[PDB]
């Protein structure tokens, strides 16, 4: 199904920062369809020393964004958000494979998705003050180091936060653009991951990349919706994208 | 978090096949503790063209096994089994679900674990007739090729069977000895994985190894116990170990 990630063009100091909203199957960017525009009703955000600022949707396709002004050397974040949507679900009678299951009862589920890209502007930029600060995504991956410092085979430590608190025992997987390309089509999935581990009691996990490239780490979390008088379940899907080498 | 895997020593045609039962944290072999001996009440098995035969538990440590007779060149399996154990469980405590995980209703869960190693006796042995035939583990990983034919970056296809039938949408992860060197401080975590994907409708998945070495693939599956008048849940933990390059 469709997930949210962010991609940024390589950017030097003094040029506009160009970013793409990915909604679909990594790493293929696709225009946001007519029936999905309402889900992305807020622009992607650029996070700098001054805080969060809206990016400007410009380009050929509606997933393309631009910083309002040219950016100087530094290490920044670009964030995207699938705004909360509600749907009915019922677990009616499907899937199975080993459990009897079945419990006819429709319920409301709220879906939220989040993307975050670490972008180093300038060939030697490896700052941490901005990128290691949580931005307040309901489910968030917070890097604890700058990925520019990470060589193949080394440990890239991240922290998973849920509702502001570290989330233990969450599965974080990671893959890179080009890892799984065989027979890719609209009907054939290429979801293979090059890394998987679970977070510790501090919500932390070390991603160990075995190849250079454009990486995406993923975590998901299903929980009860806060106000049970309005909705029952909440599903969160969050990514962190970054370059290795 | 103790899991079952199998290791085999390098073996040439005409000598005895030496194998190790791993119960603990891959890849460190550990003596089977006194209070766990009853779980491994049946010896590891060697699978050849002749079928299954018991191996002989002999050596310095109680996890070491040896073939009854010397083995000739070929491609064989060595299997191990954690015999079914029952435990009481109760559900409680998670991030943002609901404190009341149903006022503590305890239930029985049966745990079973399985290990399988592909062993090529002879430097040019890469046969498939034996190793691709299922041996009947409740949850089983069946290789569809001999790993000796798989180079780094190529696809090693396997099939997951549960109760004799292909298991779709099962998560298969894989790691290798030396990938994750973090010490016994995780005490609740398993080792980091260098691969993760889900099985397709035929229960099949391509493992893509990014490094040479001694690899372990893992799948787990929790389902309803067959006879609900005795126990409620079943947890299965299965590994397949093999050499790449």
């Amino acid at each position: 199904v469709h997930r949210v990630w962010v991609e940024t063009a390589a950017t030097a100091g003094g040029e506009y920062l160009k970013a793409d909203l990915g909604y679909g199957e990594f790493p293929e960017l696709e225009p946001i369809a007519k029936d999905r525009l309402h889900i992305f009703s807020k622009p992607m955000q650029l996070v700098t020393e001054k805080g969060k600022e809206n990016m400007i949707q410009r380009g050929t396709y509606n997933y393309q964004y631009r910083s309002n002004r040219p950016v100087k050397d530094g290490s920044y974040l670009v964030t995207a958000e699938y705004q909360p949507t509600f749907r009915s679900k019922n677990k009616a009678g499907w899937k199975q494979a080993g459990i009897k299951e079945m419990p006819d009862a429709s319920y409301c589920e709220q879906t939220r998705m989040f993307g975050k890209n670490i972008v180093n502007v300038g060939a030697e930029s490896a700052d941490t003050a901005i990128i290691t600060k949580p931005v307040g995504q309901n489910l968030e991956i917070v890097p604890l180091d700058n990925p520019a410092n990470i060589h193949v085979g080394e440990r890239f430590k991240v922290r998973v936060l849920f509702r502001g608190e570290p989330l233990p025992n969450a599965t974080v997987t990671a893959t890179f653009d080009g890892f799984d390309t065989s027979d890719r089509s609209k009907t054939h999935k290429t979801e293979a991951q090059a890394f998987s581990d679970t977070t510790d009691g501090k919500g932390e996990v070390d991603i160990i990349p075995l190849r250079q490239g454009f990486w995406k780490a993923s975590v998901e979390y299903k929980a009860d919706f806060p106000d049970q008088s309005l909705c029952q379940k909440q599903a969160n899907y969050t990514t962190l994208t970054f370059q290795i080498g």
